[PDB]
């Protein structure tokens, strides 16, 4: 695993909150729309233009908690979680989590899962708020052991159904396995397939399944992915499609143009998804990151984002912490 493939997750996952901001939620966003804003936003003469959301502040929570407390301290996360929530409540937190932030802001609990436990009348979050953060474990962590208990630790500080959690240790796998040197798309999904049947045993199985067999049709339209993968604030609504985005733009898509690179088209690709477009696309492009690297996130994309000085300096931070568990 080198400096690039950090980098680069980190990278694109910023770019792809950042990119993904606005259209979130967005019944109307299609293709031309996506493609008009990426033209523009390359001439644009300022840099920073683009805020992040929630996406990446509880990401660089998870980073800050990582790099204090490399043995991982589930403790110290939950509290950098409420903190950035008290300090920054605007960046669009889902309307669920936020009681969660506010019990743990609280003197009451003292054990920083009973909050999550008791979201949805005790059934716990199901949304993709759990996985939108999680890529960071994969680049700390490299026995995939590791990657699991804390990916689904990270997770369970906020979300607390196995829909919720499993969500968050898939993506934690996706980046994991994309890390792998290049490895080959069959591979790639036979590897996450393998690790979730053991996990699940199942509704993440059944959608990279799914996966799999869109990947063996060609011109599939995007109201198929939609329909059957989703494009939702539910973690099984938004990680396989995001995972699909990453595996679908391994290749030449014929509605983009083929100037862009992989994981521009990944990134592309994933707003013109609709519905969720910050954490699709921050899911997709932290996979693309990791397997393509820094080498595809270009200067004119990443000036336009918001911390990504702070973003680059603190991947250069995870890669040691990798490097040190070997
Ligand atoms: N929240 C948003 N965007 C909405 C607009 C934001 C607005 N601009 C603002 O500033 O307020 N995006 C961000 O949140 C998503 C992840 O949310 P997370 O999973 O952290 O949230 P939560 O746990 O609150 O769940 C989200 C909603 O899912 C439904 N839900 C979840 N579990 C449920 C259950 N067991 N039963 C019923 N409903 C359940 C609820 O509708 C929750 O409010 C990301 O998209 C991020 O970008
Ligand atoms: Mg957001
Ligand atoms: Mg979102």
């Amino acid at each position: 695993v080198s400096l690039a493939q950090v980098r680069g997750a980190l990278c694109g996952a910023l770019l792809g909150d950042c990119m993904g901001a606005e259209f979130e939620g967005s019944d109307a966003v299609e293709l031309p729309d996506v493609l008009e804003f990426v033209r523009l936003l390359e001439k644009e003469k300022k840099a920073g233009t683009l805020f992040y959301t929630d996406d990446t502040a509880m990401t660089r929570a998870v980073i800050q908690s990582l790099i204090a407390k490399p043995d991982f301290d589930e403790v110290d996360m939950a509290k950098r979680f409420a903190e950035e929530y008290k300090k920054e409540p605007t960046r669009g937190y889902g309307a669920g989590v936020v009681q969660v932030f506010k019990k743990l802001l609280s003197p009451k609990y003292s054990d920083v899962f009973q909050p999550a436990r008791e979201q949805f009348d005790g059934k716990g979050s199901y949304g993709n708020g759990g996985a939108m953060r999680v890529a960071s474990i994969a680049l700390a962590y490299p026995n995939i052991q590791d990657v699991i208990k804390f990916a689904r630790r990270s997770a369970q500080l906020t979300h607390a159904s196995p829909l919720g959690y499993n969500g968050a240790i898939l993506q934690a796998l996706a980046v994991h396995f994309a890390l792998q040197g290049e490895l080959k798309r069959d591979t790639f999904l036979e590897q996450l397939i393998g690790e979730m049947e053991r996990i699940e045993g199942l509704p993440f199985c059944s959608r990279l399944k799914k996966i799999k067999e869109f990947l063996a049709s060609s011109n599939v339209p995007k109201a198929d992915i939609v329909d059957e993968l989703g494009h939702g604030i539910a973690a099984l609504e938004s990680v396989p499609t995001a995972i699909y985005s990453f595996l679908h733009c391994m290749e030449s898509d014929p509605d983009i143009p083929d100037l862009y690179n992989n994981l521009q088209r990944t990134i592309i690709y994933s707003i013109s998804l609709g519905g969720d477009t910050d954490t699709i696309a921050t899911m997709a492009g932290a996979i693309a990151g990791a397997y393509y690297g820094m080498d595809q996130v270009t200067p004119s994309w990443k000036r336009s984002c918001e911390a990504i000085v702070e973003t680059e300096e603190s991947a250069v931070k995870l890669y040691e912490l990798y490097c040190k568990q070997l």
